[PDB]
């Protein structure tokens, strides 16, 4: 495993804590608060626990070695300033030593202004390493990526352990990935297959049911041999997904491939839909959603799932004539008891549209980061995380 902030000593501890701060900013002012108040839980335990908080983010994409005043994490520490009701001192030249007390905040530059951040070098990782005695990993969507903030500072410091957001996030993913309960069901959809072809490799021989959407459903219809016409597909993974479709048969994975679909003759959200089944696509017109009998068949495998992956939409949902799919999808994810975990932002936006947040167990915000955990990559720092904990 790896440590918690629950088992480490905090009281009279420097704690260097690496959040997510990465949030959009306009005339001086922040303009989400979501990351922001999201970190509050893992701050206030240190604080509770009798530690000195020194926070540490990126913000945005900046070139090491060139301080650029838009990059700067002043409004975001003095919006948590605003948020938290606490003092935060901001630390300009935090590499040359903080002074911080415990119950004090003080928030860092932006370390991706630094050298040897992206490349996690020996020199800058014992540096920020020396500022601190407990270091803590909270920012999920860099995990992914060895930095010295997320990755050298762990080789160095003398505890490293795991805050209250990442931890959530590994034990919600893993709940999924690792020890799902049978049956469990995975949607991914997407543009490309050749994008998601790790994800789907990896799924495999871990799902139940694979329900794949959009241009990597279309890549899948003509395997089975059918006409995709104009649609957006990949020609030069027809081969692979024919592939995929016989190790799923082999392993016993069903992959409802639409049996109806519904078509457009413009990729636009003045077009109309025409139902058609799968057979009948003419090569002037384009899969943009499942039709209805393709609804109901995944709707009712769905029902039976314990566990559900969620990693894409069966449709172009943001055209209301191309949207009932993967609003069938939704509501039967929302309608379930099935633990449920969703990431990716065409995900996330049919989240949003069609009204099921509070009905999806858990909701990842992380890109990249998400997606390499699904294709079952050893994230570099959550990886050190466990190194440190033996």
């Amino acid at each position: 495993s790896f440590l918690t902030l629950k088992d480490v000593d905090l009281k009279d501890k420097k704690v260097l804590v690496r959040v997510d701060f990465n949030v959009p900013v306009k005339d001086g002012k922040v303009t989400s608060k979501v990351r922001i108040e999201a970190a509050i839980p893992t701050i206030q335990y240190i604080l509770d626990q009798g530690g000195a908080v020194i926070l540490m983010s990126h913000l945005g994409r900046p070139t090491e070695g060139e301080y650029d005043s838009q990059f700067s994490l002043e409004p975001v520490a003095k919006a948590l300033s605003e948020i938290i009701n606490k003092p935060v001192k901001f630390a300009k030249d935090w590499l040359d030593g903080v002074d911080v007390k415990a119950g004090e905040i003080v928030m860092c530059e932006n370390v991706r202004f630094n050298s040897g951040e992206k490349k996690s070098t020996d020199d800058l990782s014992k540096k920020i390493a020396s500022l601190g005695d407990v270091f803590v990993m909270d920012a999920f969507a860099t995990a992914h990526r060895a930095q010295a903030s997320t990755y050298g500072v762990a080789k160095y410091i003398p505890v490293a352990c795991a805050g209250i957001l990442l931890t959530n996030e590994i034990q919600a993913l893993e709940k999924a990935l690792k020890s799902p309960k049978k049956p469990m069901a995975a949607i991914v959809g997407g543009s490309k297959v050749s994008t998601k072809l790790s994800v789907l490799n990896n799924l495999l021989d871990k799902v139940e049911i694979l329900i794949v959407g959009g241009g990597i459903a279309n890549t899948f219809i003509k395997a089975e041999g059918f006409d995709v016409g104009n649609s957006l597909y990949e020609q030069d993974l027809v081969a692979e997904a024919t592939e995929i479709l016989a190790k799923a048969k082999a392993l016993g994975v069903n992959i409802p491939v639409p049996v109806d679909v519904r078509v457009a003759k413009e990729f636009s959200e003045n077009a109309q839909a025409i139902i058609k089944k799968v057979s009948d696509v003419v090569a002037d017109e384009m899969i943009l959603d499942i039709g209805p009998e393709s609804q109901k068949i995944i709707a009712e495998l769905l029902k039976s799932a314990n566990t559900i992956l969620w990693n894409g939409p069966v449709g172009v949902f943001e055209f209301d004539n191309f949207a009932e799919g993967t609003k069938a999808l939704s509501l039967a994810i929302a309608q379930s008891h099935a633990f449920s975990v969703a990431g990716g932002g065409d995900t996330i936006a049919a989240i949003e549209k069609f009204g099921i947040k509070d009905q999806v167990s858990y909701i990842s915000t992380a890109g990249g980061a998400f997606l390499e955990f699904l294709e079952g990559k050893k994230l570099p720092a959550i990886e050190i995380l466990k190194e440190k904990a033996i």
